[PDB]
């Protein structure tokens, strides 16, 4: 189970935000925690922490940072299973530049892509090249 997806521009202001449960039911709350966890998180290829009592696995692109959020008892391969696919899924999309500027460009992209790896929390396929070529067939 995946309680939330996010990802922030360089500024840590949000690009995408999707959330599963009720943990952060109000947009003021799911924003502190975005700017908590972006305060508190730094590049990396890879990373796995414990923030505000959740499970966050996330990285970073030249200017993007992506996390994958779970409850403090999830699997965290699981999250970084995920947290792999949705990145080289748009890898694959974005012909290999993983940035703000390519991927406002083909939101509808990663809006297809986020629902083909989770539904309603639940975690639906964590192979990227299942992904794109059935992000493909949907637009």
């Amino acid at each position: 189970t995946v309680k939330a997806i996010l990802i922030l521009d360089n500024d840590g202001d949000r690009l995408f935000a999707k959330y599963y449960d009720d943990t952060y039911p109000s947009v003021k709350e799911q924003k502190a925690f975005e700017k908590n966890i972006f305060n508190k998180t730094h590049r990396t290829d890879s990373e796995i922490a414990l923030l505000e009592g959740l499970t966050v696995v996330y990285k970073s692109s030249i200017d993007l940072y992506f996390y994958v959020i779970g409850s403090s008892y999830e699997n965290e391969l699981m999250l970084m299973a995920v947290l792999n696919c949705l990145f080289d899924s748009l890898s694959q999309m974005l012909r290999k530049n993983v940035e703000k500027r390519a991927l406002l460009e083909n939101m509808e992209g990663l809006f297809l892509a986020v629902d083909e790896i989770v539904d309603g929390g639940v975690i639906l396929e964590s192979d990227p090249q299942q992904v794109v070529h059935r992000v493909a067939l949907r637009g």
